[PDB]
């Protein structure tokens, strides 16, 4: 019944419309990972968003391999997020940190460190490093200090993300890093309690948010699932029968709300035959249920009005429309976006596209 115009409760995030930014990782930081006042303004421009959802945040240089990302581990990256997040604030908006580890997604002539993840297992294809691009390195498996060091690390990026403001975080479990590369029996090989049956497999899923949970709140914390469809080589030849328990799990956990990348067969940032699992996941995740991926406005409009999802994050649509839900209300034309500039450094194709 709510339109998309109509407010919504993520936890006690009370956000004025149901339109979120979904995160995208741009490549504005610097090489220590930590932010740069440009994304202050990118990030004030769009705060009419009724959420923004930031580009992925590294939990460590560990996770960290993307160039130019940011991260959340350390107090210079903490002092550098706050007037970003305060500006986002002063113009009424509400914000959270997607908080990353990218597993065997990195390089390690940019993390320091070999690639880690559920298997040793190698993603396809090359990696976009400082130098250019590489074939990607065998993954290690991930050991029981590992586990522990990761959670301890996960833990520090959301307490650090809510010292810098934020309203909350996003725990991304999806595109096939470093959580998504255990739920999906693709790459999880393990046969330890981590690896196997589903329950196993969604095992380190639960330990990071239940971990996650106890240093901030499950009401302050979503969670990104991507359930449908290869990314990054990371694919479950069942999903159904790993991602509706987790999105279960996920709602037992008293977690505040779930956003769902999902792929189609002319998907135009991925494309899959795997059937979207929205229609069931809906029945068992109970909270606002953030769906994402190919939708026109028509599109997002009747998701909302035949009950299938609370709220619709939108990627492309807003690099380009900083003003997207104004657009929207009042029926103006949406500006293209530019992919050259989607990755690229400074201000053009970032903080240049005019609101109308
Ligand atoms: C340039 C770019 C950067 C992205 N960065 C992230 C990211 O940091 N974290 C994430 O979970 N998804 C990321 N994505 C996926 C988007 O959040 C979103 O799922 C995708 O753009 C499809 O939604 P749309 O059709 O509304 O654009 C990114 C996509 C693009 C195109």
């Amino acid at each position: 019944h709510p339109t998309l115009f109509d407010p919504i409760d993520f936890g006690p995030i009370h956000a004025k419309n149901r339109i979120v930014m979904s995160p995208l990782t741009r490549g504005r930081a610097d090489k220590e990972a930590v932010p740069e006042p440009i994304m202050a303004e990118y990030y004030a421009q769009r705060a009419s968003a009724g959420l923004i959802i930031t580009e992925a945040t590294g939990i460590s240089r560990e996770g960290l391999g993307f160039p130019y990302a940011p991260g959340i581990w350390s107090d210079a990256q903490v002092e550098a997020w706050k007037p970003i997040v305060a500006g986002v604030h002063a113009k009424g908006g509400k914000i959270v940190c997607q908080l990353w580890h990218m597993g065997r997604m990195v390089h390690s002539s940019v993390t320091g460190t070999q690639p880690v993840s559920s298997s040793a297992t190698t993603a396809p294809g090359e990696v976009h490093t400082y130098e250019g691009k590489k074939p990607f390195e065998q993954a290690r498996a991930i050991d029981a200090a590992d586990i522990s060091r990761i959670l301890n690390d996960y833990e520090n990026a959301a307490r650090n993300a809510i010292r810098a403001g934020f309203d909350g975080v996003q725990i991304h479990a999806a595109n096939g890093y470093l959580i998504d590369e255990f739920l999906r029996n693709g790459t999880n090989h393990r046969t330890d309690e981590y690896g196997g049956v589903p329950e196993n497999r969604i095992r380190f899923l639960k330990e990071v948010t239940e971990r996650v949970i106890a240093a901030i709140g499950a009401d302050r914390t979503g969670v990104r699932l991507s359930p449908n469809g290869d990314t990054q080589g990371c694919i479950d030849s069942a999903p159904e029968t790993v991602f509706v328990p987790a999105a279960k799990l996920l709602q037992d956990l008293g977690v505040a709300w779930l956003e769902l990348r999902e792929l189609g067969p002319n998907g135009t940032y991925g494309k899959t035959d795997q059937p979207k699992l929205s229609p069931q996941i809906r029945k068992v995740f109970l909270r606002p249920l953030v769906l994402n991926t190919d939708y026109t406005f028509e599109a997002a409009q009747t998701a909302l009005a035949e009950g299938k999802a609370d709220a619709i994050a939108f990627g492309r649509k807003f690099i380009s429309n900083p003003d997207l839900p104004e657009r929207f209300a009042r029926g103006i034309a949406l500006q293209p976006d530019d992919m050259k500039t989607w990755y690229s450094q400074g201000p053009e194709g970032y903080t240049d596209y005019p609101s109308a």
